[PDB]
Formats: structure tokens, C-alpha cells, sequence
């Protein structure tokens, strides 16, 4: 796919979790994100659209969808532990950084 | 890298989780896949070979293994939370995102 | 940034858990460890300053710290569970990897 559908799968599972109700609602959410994170890496964004596949400015992007990965485990060990509360404030800085990503490549 | 045996090591530490009997076997032979999924990030597989390590379809091939490593932690986390059957439930399907992996690249 | 410091970072993460008393010291240190090994995907080595950052030897590079933060996750693992001591043993297999990585690079 591409970059736009990626970010609006974040924010749309974002959502669905600050309105969960249990754990497992929270998990799923996660494990959406991470998909659309992993898929994101694949993409190449409007701001970038005339950089290389190879600049470093794509590794750095590239990079920074493995960062937000690695958060978005975190998040998800929270769920998988069953505390569902420390799972959506760990969402919440989540959110934090998809929205700065989404500010700068937009 | 070493692509061409990679993917055995996958399918052979699959065929070790199926016929295994205990929480530790399966671990092992995912952490051996763990191990398999990323050394293939460093490898060309032969259908890429006329093509660049930075070529978009190189770049797919390594975030492909990027998400094999994600989905291998998930059947982990599983046998690590005492779920044995469960995570060969999920082996099960890894089996299936790995062989559709040796189609189109090999 | 830069790839020295953030080898500087891992070593004196390493030392912090080896003389850590409890698993939210070794948890702290490993968090930090992974912070900056998923940095360090972000730079180029010395060894490696008159190479392409899409070569091959820049590629494995990168790998290699996926490796890295794989690694370290399975001991931000053990530190969860309670497992203190294994998690330090973990650690000190990290302190291998990194001076091995160091020498390579460097
Ligand atoms: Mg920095
Ligand atoms: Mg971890
Ligand atoms: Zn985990």
C-alpha cells in the first residue's frame, strides 16, 4: 500500500484503543499497528517522494518505523499481561509519536 | 548471506515444532527461526539477484523478514506463557507465510 | 547522530546492569540499550565511511543491530519475569556481541 492508508490504520486502531473496554480489544488494536508500522517501512512518503529509496534520509524513516515497532511491543506486552489502564496511557505516548511522524513527513 | 538454506532451516525447525512434545523443543526451533529470519535480511535471493541491495524489491524482501521475525515472537511469547498447542498453532501458520516467502523470491 | 556514542551508551548500559540489584534497574539499562542500538541502524561506522548506505557491507550493518535489539529484548524478557540473575548472564553475552561489534567497525 502506501504511507496515507498506514498513518490512517494507526490513528483508526489509536482510537479503538483509548475506547477498549478489556485487554484483548487493546492486543488486536496493537497487533494492527504493528502491521500497518511494518508496512509503513515499506513505503515511501509524500515528503520524501523526491529522495532516493537509499538516502539516508529513507534509512532514517525506515528506522523510525522500526523505533515505533519496538514501542508498539511494549504496549502490546502491557495488553498481553492483562493491564488494560498502563496498556492505553503506553497507547497515548504511542499516539504522541505517530502524530509528530505524521507533522513532519505529511 | 546464505538465502537458498534459510528457508530449510525454517521448514526444518517447523517440522521440529510439529512433532514436538514440550514447551522447550518449540523455544529452541523458534529461536533458531528467529535466527533464520533475520540472517535472511542480509541475504539476495536468486529471483533479486540482477537487482540492487537498495532496489525497492530488496527493500520488501528485508521488511518481509522483518515481519517474519515479528510473527516468530508472537508463536515465542505464546510457548513462553505455558501455551504449547497454542503456539504450534501459530507455527502452523508461519509455515504458511514462509513457503509462500520460497515462491516469487526463489 | 553518531555512531561512537551510541556504542558508549551500550557499554555503560551494560555496566549499570552488571551491577544492578533489582529487575526496574536491569529493565531501565536494557530499554536504554535498545534505544541505542535501533540509533546506531541510523549511522555509518567509520569502517564503513567510504561505502554506499545502500552497500551490502552498510546493509549488514544494519542487520546486525536488529540483531542486536532482538537479543536485547530477550533479556528485557528475563528481567521481566523475575529472573534477575539470568538476565544479567544474558547481559554479559551482550557485552560479547558489542565488543565484537566495535572491533569490526571501527
Ligand atoms: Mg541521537
Ligand atoms: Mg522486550
Ligand atoms: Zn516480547
Amino acid at each position: 500500500a502506501d504511507w496515507e492508508d498506514n498513518m490512517e490504520t494507526l490513528n483508526d486502531n489509536l482510537k479503538v484503543i483509548e475506547k477498549a473496554d478489556n485487554a484483548a480489544q487493546v492486543k488486536d488494536a496493537l497487533k494492527k499497528m504493528r502491521k500497518a508500522a511494518l508496512d509503513a517501512k515499506k513505503a515511501t512518503p509524500p515528503k520524501l517522494e523526491d529522495k532516493s529509496p537509499a538516502s539516508p534520509e529513507m534509512i532514517d524513516f525506515r528506522v523510525g518505523f522500526d523505533e515505533l515497532a519496538w514501542e508498539i511491543h511494549d504496549a502490546a506486552h502491557l495488553a498481553k499481561e492483562g493491564k488494560v489502564k498502563e496498556a492505553q496511557a503506553a497507547a497515548e505516548q504511542l499516539k504522541t509519536t505517530v502524530n509528530a511522524h505524521w507533522q513532519k513527513y505529511r
